């Protein structure tokens, strides 16, 4: 089975399902489990930040981050198709009474400094208190450039603005630098970390930030559902993906690059690729067809008018070379 | 004292104040007051539409009409500088747990709805519920086109979505059109009305639409705190500016157009006039200066590198030319 | 047409509508409103406190109290049978995200600071916050003994917690102590008065409290709707009150008493009488039928297995007289 | 180590490690997950419900399902001491928005249906909603006993409101029923299922009702955070847990029985000791002191003026024998 609908569907290898039947556990709630404290302040020291925590899903972690900065009234400005806003069911306004203000990114991902000042309320009893940007990096694969990451920093800084980024796939923008994550965490005041994607994990993603801030969020954790018993168990599965599925993000990179010509050779009309992301514009009257048609021999895509293939650890180019070949054939 | 900072600041009739205090009142809560019935009843009756309420602001006015129509985890595709989206202190995320979804306007006030369309959310655990697509009417002054009004009313029963329409101004958007309420109402399923502007009342706004919602608005009318008692006494405002000072709106547009023209002649960066709102572009250096001028001289306005001037009753077209000369000698 | 449903039936004076009608207003949102600021600053001084503001109802000023109070995920200890928990429809739960930690008071009002102390709970992440005692004074027309109204205000100061009274009937309760409302006022941080009851305006009530603090209750009035333009002529009424209508509450509780004395005597089973309430055990059978018997004879009360009777300027006790005439027949 | 603080310090047995490790998984989100699936198909099937999802926490769980039963506006009757109320930091409340109205429960762990009655609200505007009575079984280690959860189910139908009941401990109450879980479900509309204490799972919680409630419920998860994927390595040690660790609860019944005894023997004030819970009242001032002593002595206990002691497959008698030695040890 050929998977291309994430990089979510990967599956834990033998060796971190070993490293998870082989740790040592507690109960989190009391503090007393051993493994997960290690990845906290494992993935705290290679962020250069003084505390993390773990939650179950990427989503809860950004619900908890949110819930930490902004409080009732307070608003965050953040992207139109950022995950945060759009595909979290509205979870900041709905659950932790956080007016949002979406805007629309530019082409490179970015949300334009010179809109966020324009979004920024003032003090004034007609508006909602903003208070914190939330940034996406990578944000539907698109590394972010370094340059504004800095820009990003010092005008929440001047605006006495909170800076947080969704890192669901920061360590494939990592690579993407060639830097090390603690040269990019510098840059906000928290920021997250999906385990469960390209690194390979079952389940979990972290929040890292201050020391006050994440003591806030084990509140928020705690009232959101988060606060798991003998949870060692996966986070095993993280500290094994930190230390041994970062580098090899590379060839996910590759294989989507190598895919996307491919595809191109084959006649499809390739929008753009990005790390491990490529996209592309199968017809609205092709697209439920393509579906099926590649679900017959075993593919899994979904199907759409834009098509978004994700590669993973789960899937090699010899497979890659299958689905270009029903592709072609498709066209 | 010449107030061009809103047609907010409009104060009580001779007239219109011999009404209040010769109402008969009630307690609204046991439904017993016969003034704000009467306007309700008459508001109502006035759209097409089955029922209404009288609340004390515009702002709880959409405030409810959001709860009413927007359950927990729904949502409502509105306009960036949309009221109920931005001049609302986000009451509709804040306190009853909406997804607000804005989306820039076109230049003539309307959302387009190609990207309305864009923004209504499938059916998916990923995503809020779209349900309400809330207008504004007028808009900044601007007069939505009844072509957008009746596509708009078609695109959200096609979508079956909810279509509410902040009025604060709604009337000055009808003497605009020169049709009937009802003819503008048809197209909506729920709609507010402002009677402390141009209509020239102390307190009171309008919330209106079809009985079960209603009844739901009255609901949250309570917890929101906008229960009153004896409001008849304000109710009767209400009744007197729908019958008297509705024609008299044109007034106010023909003063902003006028007062447009007359900055123009003074050296004034005009960028548009629209009903009884005016906007001019001054710099951000004299935007300040301007203001602290012309409060000197007794002229009250919102200082702003852009400023909006809004007339209503209590502004004539000669306290305008005053206001002018003053600007004129400003610029000079 | 006899009313005793409630105070809140009152309608304004001759003298209270001309000088509605003869205040100077402006808009309010501007603060521009003179009349509205006098009543203000009136109840601020007469109670003590640094500032006050108006609103359109007691249930608005006691929901914007809470949310001044009580942050996201905080809680506020509080009568099962009290109004801001009871009649505002969960209104600081529901739009405030507050959690109500309620308590039965005791017989007299009270509640009970031995039980209120098993109520603060602990700083830890299973727990809501504790950050508030709400009080109602009168409660049920019952006048809150002085010596608690003190006790409670030490306890609140040595826990940390924040002390608010609904105070719609405080001026009842005021006339019942013989004392100045400043005397009563300096036991809590914030309180109300509604204006619209037994004090007589067709409209309003006031939050007042410290700079601060309302300071924050003016932006959750915008946000709950109760920023009005020229309200002033509403809180024209609030001044007449005030300054008129206060020290003949007293005619209103002797009232009450009398009416008490009089149903006892025609054979009613009267539970007890409270300033200007008093409460009657008619029948579960017999509710519905007292209430049409008297709406027959142009007498409105709320019928009820348990009948609440509540006096006001509008109810002399000649009318009384021909009610406890109808209920004597009655029965 | 000897730990009595609580059963959710249980750890995996070597059987369950070896079942989640084998156990096939998928996306969750997809539901391409077939553990998971057959976890929730299996626990829907043993409780005569149409649904059931997997949750990370008892606490989500609950969250859940009162954002299920309870709109925006509405209400849930529940205990005083009771979690979803006291021990989930008021989520309902502060992310769900729903009014709790909280009672004190009767000796038996019961919310006596007298006081239940006095607290559904009238359809006013002034009340909130009554829509939900949540109860908790076990409670505190407290079985209700069945007349009443049948007298409960039967007085919400009637009353239209629906039955959830915290079903934390529900498998240490059907043991010391002696009967089957279809046997005590059937008298509500919901209900819960932690696996990560006596069953001794180390994450994960059911939720299981009714098609369309569990629909929603899957809504809510997704906002609350609780949507992972290959959960299914998780479900595998509820699905052993399920069908090896049920009968052996009676064990940990009869450690805190036998506890219970050899504490009072030690000169322990035992107040009272219900199937896995044991609870002894300690002095204020004795409190903090028998925590230390025994945490130097390798026992962890909650140290509390009422102490309570939970058992479970992680401490045997032998265990508990030593535990009691040392207090009595401490009391000399
Ligand atoms: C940028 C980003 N942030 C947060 C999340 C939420 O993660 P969970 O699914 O673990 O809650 C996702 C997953 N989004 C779906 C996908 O990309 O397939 C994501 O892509
Ligand atoms: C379009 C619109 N809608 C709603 C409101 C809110 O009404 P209240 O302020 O009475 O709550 C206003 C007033 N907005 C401020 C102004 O234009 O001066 C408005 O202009
Ligand atoms: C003690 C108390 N507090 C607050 C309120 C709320 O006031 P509004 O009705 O103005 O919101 C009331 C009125 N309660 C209804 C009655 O006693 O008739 C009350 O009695
Ligand atoms: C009855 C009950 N319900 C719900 C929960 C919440 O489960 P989680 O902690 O897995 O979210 C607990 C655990 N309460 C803490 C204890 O008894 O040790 C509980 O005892």
């Amino acid at each position: 089975m050929i998977d291309l609908r994430s990089d979510t569907v990967t599956r834990p290898s033998r060796a971190m399902l070993e490293a998870m039947m082989a740790a040592p556990v507690g109960d989190d709630v009391y503090g007393d489990d051993p493994t997960v404290n290690a990845l906290q302040d494992y993935a705290a020291e290679l962020s250069g930040k003084e505390a993390a925590i773990f939650l179950p899903t990427g989503t809860q972690a950004n619900l908890v981050a949110l819930l930490s900065h902004c409080e009732r009234g307070e608003e965050y400005i953040v992207g139109q198709a950022a995950h945060n806003y759009l595909f979290e069911a509205g979870g900041a306004a709905v659950l932790g009474s956080i007016q949002p203000q979406p805007i629309d990114a530019a082409a490179d991902g970015t949300l334009p400094l010179d809109k966020v000042a324009m979004k920024i309320k003032p003090d004034d009893i007609h508006f909602a208190r903003t208070k914190l940007l939330s940034l996406e990096n990578t944000h539907n694969g698109k590394v972010l450039p370094r340059e504004y990451l800095k820009e990003a920093w010092e005008f929440t800084r001047e605006r006495n603005l909170a800076l947080h980024v969704d890192g669901a796939r920061i360590f494939n923008a990592v690579v993407a630098y060639g830097c090390e994550l603690k040269e990019i965490t510098q840059y906000c005041d928290s920021f997250t970390i999906c385990l469960s994607k390209g690194l390979g994990t079952p389940v979990g993603s972290l929040l890292v930030g201050n020391r006050d801030y994440i003591k806030r969020a084990i509140r928020w954790r705690k009232m959101t559902g988060g606060g798991m018993r003998q949870s060692g168990i996966l986070a095993a599965a993280g500290i094994y993906a930190l230390k041994n599925n970062v580098a090899r993000l590379q060839e996910d990179h590759d294989n989507a690059a190598w895919m996307a010509e491919q595809l191109r050779e084959a006649g499809a009309d390739v929008m753009r690729q990005d790390t491990n992301m490529l996209f592309v514009r199968v017809g609205e009257e092709n697209a439920a067809a393509l579906g099926e048609y590649m679900k017959a021999r075993n593919v899994l895509i979904n199907a759409s008018p834009i098509v978004r293939l994700v590669t993973h650890l789960d899937v090699s180019r010899e497979q890659l070379a299958e689905v270009a070949a029903h592709w072609r054939a498709f066209l």
